[PDB]
């Protein structure tokens, strides 16, 4: 209510400081990183390389970042907890389910999945005790019938607890008003729900409809385009072709339309990554040296340029994920 | 070659004994045992089950078995080396991939796998420095295009150590032969080679054919039969509609037929499951009480009754282990 769940512990929400509302230490798979952690060099290259970042995003004023990195992406609690520490930035684990449930979590219902929440958010994560500060969800183009199961057990456990919810969207389909109608269904209230991924679209009739519910905005692959790379069907088919300038226009077009309260701002990025083509971390990294620093160092910048307020720069990245991540029914 | 790789370590051949060559401690998914042990009640209470019934397959006769329980299976080596150690029974640890690898495996090339399983053979799995035994492969009704990756890297893995291949095999469009096709384009030997589930169809004209070329005959879920239990169509889809006598009966067929020294008899039985319905685990145990110790308390004493000889029998449950788990790579 007054404090929040982190990898080294809680803290009070005045603690949480410029926070990065949606991030990846590590996408993975479940196990993977423990069965071949050569696949990112090894372990320890690994923690060298995220340490590195945060730091380089803690120079530039980030305090915290949410890891959404569930389960099923391979979350390695241990690995969040060692670069928590090293880095000196405070980090928030997950729990939730994304899109690569295995047979066994497929096999679950909502009472056993809202049960494996629960558990992560109230006793600890495996056998670390280290709690969940946040649940993740995600739905497909069109929501399958198991991630709606998903997303009522997820809802089952935010208001069972107050922990917020973060989605993932993709498609062309406007999948948050999916989701959106699903959580209602469960009797979640919008202001505990960010719907994530929504600077994928130009649709701000989309944004404003969700937000005018009061759902918060996330805006969070702004560093995510092609600058340079269409020789890649990999890349434009997981990054864009929008220019991250298109993507943080809907943050000042948002703004605009007095939502500023709803709006989560992040570079949904990462230090490792196995759940695509190998070696395509490097084609990241190639695009966004900045890494997790991207939005401090460059969206900031530029939305004041642009003629945003300081006072409303800092109620986005400072008031707005605490409001969120404090725990509230 | 003449040693095999167990979670205690290495032990010599002669040491095996009677073995059975496909079983499990626990089915799962990765990373699922430690992320949520209170689904199997507790990993304590897990591992007591555990034990418990691994000393009863002992007091039956069993010394080793193989657990063919995968990456994807949600295989716990550590919990495997605990209870190997309490119940002072011979585990053979696995590496490969089944039908559910995630979209991190999906991902990865021929190469890839390749050396994924390499790793968990020749240097460890995860951080424990325990080797695998035994190559784990599987495909489905009809074999897919991952899944024909995943048998080459088998293959390439198996062709570089000498470690043995096992196989999952479903469906009624012999699958068998599919994966054989695959192993031998690659130059695996099919001596190297044990064809799973072969007992789940009554086909014998494919399992001679399959021996006939050199290949193993995994004739590994006797105890499976849904007969005692209709009103539970779970348990019909994945267990089966013919008796254990009559799985069992394919072994005499194949050991009539010539075929004695290819064949490779388990239970396929488990102590913990979360890869289907909750509680499925109880239906199992309700059908076959004497779990591992199925094949040595009933099969064997069911096939001396047909006539078979008792050096037969030995030769099947400690010979043919033993010659396919030893590292060959002839000549
Ligand atoms: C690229 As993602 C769906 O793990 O934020
Ligand atoms: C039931 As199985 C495919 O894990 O032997
Ligand atoms: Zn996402
Ligand atoms: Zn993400
Ligand atoms: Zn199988
Ligand atoms: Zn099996």
């Amino acid at each position: 209510g007054d404090r929040i769940n982190t990898v080294r512990g809680p803290i009070a929400i005045s603690e949480a400081g410029f926070t990065l509302t949606h991030e990846h230490i590590c996408g993975s798979s479940a196990g993977f990183l423990r069965a071949w952690p050569e696949f990112f060099g090894s372990r320890e290259a690994l923690v060298e390389k995220a340490v590195r970042g945060l730091r380089r995003a803690r120079a530039a004023g980030v305090r915290t970042i949410v890891d959404v990195t569930t389960f099923d992406l391979g979350r390695d609690v241990r690995l969040l907890a060692e670069v928590s520490r090293a880095a000196d930035v405070h980090i928030v684990a997950a729990t939730g389910m994304w899109l690569d449930p295995s047979l066994t979590i497929r096999m679950r219902s909502v009472v056993e999945l809202t049960q494996f929440f629960l558990r992560e958010i109230q006793h600890g994560i495996e056998d670390t005790g280290i709690r969940a500060g946040i649940i993740k969800v995600a739905t497909t183009d069109k929501m399958t019938p198991f991630q709606e199961l998903v997303l009522r057990a997820a809802a089952r456990a935010s208001l069972a607890t107050g922990v917020p919810v973060i989605t993932h969207t993709e498609g062309s389909q406007r999948g948050g008003e999916q989701q959106a109608a699903i959580f209602e269904s469960e009797g979640l209230s919008p202001s505990r729900v960010c719907i994530g991924h929504s600077d994928e679209t130009d649709d701000l009739s989309y944004l404003t409809a969700l937000a005018a519910r009061g759902y918060l905005i996330g805006l969070d692959r702004i560093p995510h385009n092609a600058i340079g790379l269409e020789d890649n069907a990999s890349a434009t088919a997981l990054m864009g072709s929008r220019s991250w300038q298109t993507r943080a226009l809907l943050i000042k077009a948002l703004i605009d339309q007095g939502y500023k309260k709803q709006i989560l701002v992040s570079n949904d990025w990462l230090f490792g990554m196995s759940c695509y083509v190998t070696n395509f971390m490097d084609v990241m990294d190639s695009v966004n040296p900045d890494g997790m620093a991207f939005i401090p160092l460059r969206v900031i910048p530029f939305l004041r340029e642009k003629g945003t307020p300081q006072e409303t720069l800092a109620g986005i990245t400072v008031t707005n994920p605490a409001r969120f991540l404090s725990p509230t029914l």
